[PDB]
């Protein structure tokens, strides 16, 4: 199976994301400083374990080198002060691009004012996310920071059908599309995340990714970790039951041609990389029948066996 | 995914196998008395710990009840004497259908001859397998036993690519093919296993399953356990890395619409069931988008959350 639209392949500070299935390895996006992360003692002041944070980033680099799966760090914060310090640390202690991420839009906006229109911010900071309820002050903050890449959260609790993401992105009736909104903020590269409600609905998320890649060619991915962590019946079972259940959820979108996964807490990277690399390897081996050419020699198929 | 051909759904003594993606849960097939199975004290005579064997069968039934994934037991033997006793034990100690399985055709035929004409055997025993080395003696032994279901195994190093495996199944030039051979033995129900040459080529196995379901509508599955166990680089990493890699390999065919998985030793059932149930749940949630109706309420989607 191949997509009709020519696929966007973005180069975000060296990380290739997008393409036809089997062309590029899955980009894996691990969360750091999330709510309840044990390496954060004060989520308001941003007091965190610098040694432990560095160890997670070094582990991510090592797993990436082993499998060929590139990484983007999901940097979460509950306050402007905290998220600013987290981003300053991430900039210094890895080369990877990263999501500027918060539940609260004003935390993302405040952090951007602090980080400013730094050329490094423009190259490495991906805004997470341009969502249905975006504000003009949010677009102003993105434009003033000169960001070029954003996650487009193409989710609406009233665009549940995959096909309805066309309306969300392009606009409909009197409603500006999320792509138009992003472009007004000066965004040039769009990572489309159709959103995940629960584990089962990951199949609708993946169909939405397929619609977006088929018709627009934007890189498609999703964030199933919250749904997996709300699955107490599985998580309480411990090893290896939680990990293989998680593996089934995180690999599923990749089996249908998705480009990136937000796999949740970085502490899970060791098993997530091994599962995702396995799926990537099997998909790319199908290239030998389809004629799709791998865009890089740094691919699980050439590395994990 | 929805498959072109009208799908064959077989009722093998109460186990539903086949159909469109999300119609029926994955049938899981665990191996017992395999080479080096430590509950066997004498593999030539078929002497084994019956309590340990029963404990495995009870565990399978408990896991099946939990997820709604039906089970068929893969009964392996290295001698006629041993495989005959194993089949006798399985008939009395579970209600499940089972594969009569040996790497040696002489062992399968010998064991089958010992079982004679038995309606319970005819309902529950699946011949594993009709493969490239089949003989008229073997087809005659199957017909004499009155078997109605067989695994059709297209594992051949003369048939690497999916279309070559289809040629082995459907026939080509001077060869009737494995399905035609099975029909001459009186087989009316075909569990098509294209074989797994290695881990990466599980995508080729899955493409062969797709062509089978697309064109013939026969249930399709595979046995990737041997390939995964021979993956030294991943196996060397231990738990849970080996299990999540295994889960990625075993779930991949299911994500592409496969009907059954031989997951290897039954001792791995606890994590295999959890991984496969997860995939099944996501696929069945897709049913509205595919135009499919669940054929049973005994489905992971309605059980595991």
């Amino acid at each position: 199976f191949k997509f009709t639209a020519q696929q966007h392949v973005y180069d975000i500070n060296g990380v290739k994301v997008g393409g036809q299935p089997g062309e590029y390895p899955t980009v894996l996006i691990g969360s750091i400083f999330y709510r309840g992360h044990k390496i954060v003692s004060d989520g308001q002041k941003g007091i965190f374990d610098k040694d432990a944070a560095k160890a997670l980033l070094d582990q991510e680099a090592e797993l990436s080198a082993e499998t060929g799966n590139p990484f983007i760090i999901d940097v979460l914060g509950e306050s402007v002060e905290a998220l600013t310090k987290y981003v300053e640390f991430i900039l210094e202690n890895t080369t990877a691009p990263f999501l500027l991420d918060s539940i609260s839009p004003d935390v993302r906006v405040g952090a951007l004012k602090n980080l400013g229109k730094d050329p490094e911010i423009q190259k490495r900071l991906i805004y997470n996310s341009i969502e249905e309820h975006y504000t003009e002050e949010e677009l102003a903050a993105i434009k003033e920071a000169g960001l070029k890449t954003a996650v487009i959260l193409a989710f609406s609790k009233k665009a549940l059908k995959p096909n309805a993401r066309i309306d969300l992105l392009q606009g409909k009736d009197d409603k500006e599309g999320l792509i138009a909104a992003a472009k007004r903020a000066g965004i040039e590269q769009f990572l489309v995340d159709p959103g995940v409600l629960d584990v089962a609905s990951n199949s609708w998320t993946t169909e939405a990714i397929n619609v977006v890649k088929e018709q627009f060619g934007y890189p498609g991915g999703c964030a199933p970790s919250a749904a997996v962590y709300l699955w107490k019946k599985m998580r309480s079972k411990g090893t290896p039951f939680f990990e293989v259940a998680g593996a089934a959820v995180f690999t599923y979108p990749i089996t249908q041609g998705a480009d990136f996964i937000l796999y949740g807490p970085m502490m899970n990277a060791p098993w997530v990389y091994r599962a995702i690399a396995t799926t990537d390897a099997m998909i790319a081996y199908n290239n030998k029948l389809t004629g799709v050419k791998m865009g890089t020699t740094e691919h699980p198929l050439l590395k994990i066996f």
